[PDB]
Order: C-alpha cells, then structure tokens, then sequence
C-alpha cells in the first residue's frame, strides 16, 4: 500500500489517543503527510480506533481527492488540508475531544503560559471562535487561530496539535491538554500565576 | 435461547458500562427490544456485570411477564418497558449510574447546549424530577422528561439514554456523559458559551 | 490455617481497594469477624495489598491478642475490635482513604442524602471529628459517629464501613465514596437537591 | 555494570511515575544515591520509561560528570545533586508532574497540615518560586524550599520529594499528590480544617 509507514503510525497513535483519554467514541482524528509525494494519510470516519487496520486509513492529495482507500475519509479532513497546504513547518496532526481542553475551549478562553509545558505549543494557546463541525469554516478557523502555534482550541469542540512527526504532534496534544487541566484547576480555587512573555520566549529555545 | 444475538449484546455492553466508568457496582441496567417478537432483553437484577452470562439476561414480554430466564430481571423494568410500548423510535436502553450526569441530575438543572455532541440526544437534555427507583412512577417521569429526545437525566440518580439499536444507545450514553462533565467543569470556573438553538437544528441534521 | 475463607477474602478485596481507587500505597485496612469462633481477621499493617498473601493476614481475638500469624496486625486495629464488641450487627468492616469521602471528611462536614446511594450507610453519614489515626481515641469517636449506620467519615482521614458480611461492607465503602463524589461535584457549581427524611425511610426498606 | 541494584530500581520506578499519573510523557526524573561509592544513578533524559532499560540508567558523580552510560543524563541533574552534597538524609528522589501538585504549585500556594499524610513530607510542603527548568537557580530553589522536609513543590513545574531510599521516595510523592488532591478539593468547595502544629509533631514521631 501507499505510504505504509505512516498508515502504521495512524492505527498506533489513534488507539494511543482513545488510550490516553484524549477522545471518546470515534471522536476526534489524525493526519500525516508525506511531502515527497504530496499525499496525506488520515484516520477513517467514525470508525473505533481499536478496530482499525493500515487498510482502514485513507490516502488523499493535497485537492482532497481519495488515492487510495474504500473507507471514508474523517469527516474534518479540510481541518487537515489546509495545514499542508498554506504551512510548510507541520507534517503530522492530531486532533483530540480531550475533557480540560474542551472545558477551556467551551468558555471561548485562551491558554496563558500557566506551566512551561505551554510552550510546546508556543506563547499561549488561543480558541477559535465556534464554527460547525466538518466545514471549511472550521478549517479556516483552525489554522487562522493557530497561525505561529502548534495547537489551537476549537470553542466547543476540542483541541488540534501539530508538528514535524507524528511522535511530536502527539505529545503537543497530550502535554496541552495536561496544562489545560492545571488552567482549570487552578482557576476553580484562585488565581494562577503566570509565566512572563520573556520567559515563553526563552523557553522556546530551549526545547 | 430465544433472543440470543441480545443476550449476548447485553452481556458484552453490560460489561462496557463498568469498563467505561458508566456505573458503580451493579447499578444501571440494560434493555434490548426485538420488535418482530415484541419480546425484551434485559439485564438482571442486582448481578455483577462481568459475572453475568447471556443464559443470565431475562426475556420479558411488553405486560412485563418473563418469558425466558430464572433470574430477577432489573428493578427499573418499567422504565425500559415504557419506551417500548409507547414510542416505536426506540429498540434499546441504557441506564447508567454516571457521575457528571449523576452531578447535574442531582442539581435539577437540564443539560444545555455546550457541545455539539449534546446533538446525540437532541437541543438539550431535560432533568426529570425525582421519584422513587423501581416504579411505575419514576418510568412515567422518565420517559415524559425524554419525550422528542434521546436521553434524560434523572434527578438524584443518573441517565437513560435510547435509540433504534444498542450501539447507538451506548453511543448516546457516553456522549452525554461527556456532555455532562463538560457542562460541570465549564461552570465550576466561570459560564460556559453555548451552541444556538437553529445550529442544534443543523446538527441534527447533520448526525 | 485458621479463618482460612476470611483469609482469602481479606486478600482478595484489599485487592479490591487498591483496584477501585478506594486506597493509596498501604493505606487504609479490613476485618472479618467470625461470630462463631470470637475470632477476628485483619489485614496486615503497612503491607501491598498485591503483595499480601491469606498467610499475611493476622487473626486475632477480642482482647486484640494475635492467636496465629507473625505479621504485625493493621495499626488501626482497635478501630475495628469496637464494631465486634458494641454492637452485633456488623461482621466485616472495610477502612478506606479514598479521596472524594476524605475531601467532604476534611471539611468537617457531614454526607446528606444527596442521591439514593445513601441509603447503603441510612439517612446520611456523619463525620466523627479528628482523633489520631491507631489510638482508642479514634476507635472510640469512629463508633460514636456511626451509632445507627453502615459507614462513618474520618475528619483528615477517610471512611469506614460494615455490614454483615464482606461483600456488602464493600458495596456500602463504594457506594459511599461515589455518593461523596457527587456531593463533592455538586457543591462546586450549585446547591444539591436533597432527598427527604421520609424518602430515606422509605428507601431504608426497599434496600 | 556499575549501580546494578540501583538501575533497575530507576526503571522500575520510572514505570510506576506513568503507572501511577505521577507524570506525562517523558517529564519528571527519578534518581538514587551509591552512599559508599559516591555515585549517583539517574534517569536518562527525554526517554519513554517503558523503554527504558537499566543500560540507559546513567551513573553520575558527585561533580555531575558521567562515569557509565551513553545516554544524556536528566535535563534536571543538577536539581539531584544538590541534595546528595548538601544533605546527608536522602538517598534517593523522585521528581514528578502530577496534577494535584502541580495545581498547588501554580498558584504559588504552600500546602498546609490538611491530611494526617502530610507527615511524609514534615509539617507541610513549601513552594519554591519558579525558576527555569533545567537550571542551577532551580535547582538552588528547590534545595532551599526543601529544608527539614521531605518534598517541595516547585512553583508552576511540579514537586520533588526524597527519603533514605527509593521506596519511601515514591511513598512521599505519592501520598503528598494525593494530600494536594485533598487540598485542590476542599479549596473548591470551602476551607478544610487543617492540623495543629503539635499534632504534626504527634504524627511526625508516629511515622
Ligand atoms: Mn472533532
Ligand atoms: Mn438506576
Ligand atoms: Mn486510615
Ligand atoms: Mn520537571
């Protein structure tokens, strides 16, 4: 099959995001893109992530036409698209319906630097307004609030991480959705303090 | 057995509410209706679900006689026997003993819009007022809280969650679940935004 | 040996305790009474309960003299000799240290009939205030507090339940523990409806 | 290999860290001190701890350099060394990113007597003001945070605990996450009752 080794990826990190607590059901999805050949792999719609097989994930172009695949495509693959389209610095993405991030995400908030951890994502982490599920608006709205991040809130909705590898990605999604949960925590019994901008700047060196 | 293939089902999703963090102990229970026959599968009562085999599961007819099982069937019969005789958009039942959703119900407070997954069950999900479990009244007060929806939380006990068949039923169990847990740590820190009432007519729609 | 199935049991549900998340580390303890003999099994002191083999467990009489096994008894013994000297209705105990009974114990307050659940314990569950963990000061204020119910909260300490026999003391330290999570989650957002005292009664006898 | 004992100790105790939610991903570190031969065994940095194994255990000296081992040491080395050359009572610690704790931390919040537990650590848990990851300052903040107790928190970042071997250790991080569980929970609902200092005392010679 075409691109092997990233459909491989996709089995193992989709059962990885229902293992970690990262999604329920057959929410969420996953994408990575081969740039040599201009192809993307992606998660199948609304199948459970145990069940699925390297068959089961989709090879679509950059047009989102399907190249090879009988599954349909997640339904959020323009949400995908369009970070391998107008970005060149993310190769992997994961999108999560993690329960802190959405808590943020559902109270329209931005993530302030609450830990160093925030950094793998940036400075912060800002929520795009809502938009429905599985249009071109969300995708517009997506990558627009996660312009010179690696992860964005999607308000009511959940969290998208991305990065150079799909290992990466993951660990973006999982390590916001952690400072997300000490946002919340912190916020239900005080005030947190927060990280200096210059601080965020210096931390980003040093990962 | 008569009703094998749910018996089975009831077994295995029984088995799922306990994994998936639905219920406590052997509270909840689970109904599966085979329209052709007019006869109900459904769990036992006071069991432990991963002791509990498919010869376990009773088969009841719609006056709410056992047909096939030595076993007690459930204790909350009539709330599951009411969804049968009185909508025909209904062909299987999960109750859960859920703690977000125990959390709102307790509070008297319906569950509104804060995802888009609260389309699951329709615009919103009511609280039925309490009564005493194992009635006829708490089936009344049930089944007319989740009139024109697919679950609905009962006050000071937890959900009942209902759709053509016991994968969607599930489905809609933990999705409203998450809802739920969504809506409590949203408004544990501040007022969570909600989804307007013509975007909950789209995404029923588009579910 | 002997009270080998008290043994066994003791084994099996501390188990049980580190599963649930009813315990952390070595915390917590369990007894058995064997009304017939006057002998007591308890769980060893500071011992993993996945470590913790029928041998390990400690039999003692109602003096609190050790009649077989070499291990050191739960430091927390005379809290549990109480339940089989002043009263006869109590033949197994379970002590936990689970975190959201600990959370409503170190308030100082007491468990009101937030759901039905709480009709495993009766009307409500009473917080017996702060004595040092392994006295008879403790053994003492967890009797009173409990006088005419299954279960009592330890201020800055957690729970004990019993019941007449292993299983039900369990259920009553499970049930319990959710009903606090409940309260717990409640009283983060709003006011829990509370169940009257006439419904408790009620509830009191369909148990 | 040098440290034999000590190596495994480190990755079976590093598995535990993400058994038990004492950390995400690769964060935290675990070291043990050789008293006799004045070596130190490490975590190596940035490595999953289910594929670590106790060839990637690093062994230090007291001047941080490495003696054994290809592996880049900890990131948070010297945050480890500094109590093996300016203490003399701890001889293992085990630095986490637990939830619990590190919400405590964020605000900036000491952790007070709330649980009879927080004698694993003293008479409560200080917080250190944040600094770097990864830095002298830290690891200078730390220390100082630390003295004549058994853990710190660390402002933002986490907590570190240590004791006389690698057992009780963890035994501190464990029981001070949950002690900071306990504090997180009764701040969000209204103020716990805490301890009296010469209880602490009490407690602290009991233990
Ligand atoms: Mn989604
Ligand atoms: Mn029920
Ligand atoms: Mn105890
Ligand atoms: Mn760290």
């Amino acid at each position: 099959m075409l691109l092997q080794k990233e459909r491989e990826e996709i089995v193992a990190y989709g059962k990885k995001m229902i293992s970690s607590g990262l999604t329920k059901g057959t929410g969420g999805n996953i994408s990575i893109f081969n740039r040599e050949q201009g192809l993307v792999a992606i998660s199948p719609s609304g199948l459970e992530y145990y069940e699925t097989k390297p068959e089961d994930v989709v090879i679509l172009n950059l047009d989102g036409e399907v190249i090879e695949g009988e599954r349909k495509p997640s339904s959020e693959l323009d949400m995908h698209l369009i970070y391998y389209r107008k970005r060149e610095d993310i190769n992997a993405l994961v999108h999560t319906h993690s329960p802190y991030a959405k808590t943020i995400a559902s109270l329209g908030w931005e993530l302030p630097a609450v830990s160093y951890l925030i950094a793998f994502a940036g400075p912060n982490v800002r929520c795009a307004p809502y938009e429905t599920f599985g249009t071109k608006q969300l995708a517009d709205a997506a990558f627009e609030g996660m312009i010179d991040r690696r992860a964005v809130l999607l308000a009511n909705h959940g969290l998208i991480a991305g990065a150079n590898n799909i290992k990466m990605a993951f660990t973006v999604a999982e390590e916001i959705e952690f400072c997300a949960q000490i946002y919340y925590q912190t916020k239900s019994i005080g005030e947190p303090k927060l990280l200096p901008e210059d601080e965020m700047e210096n931390l980003a060196k040093k990962f």
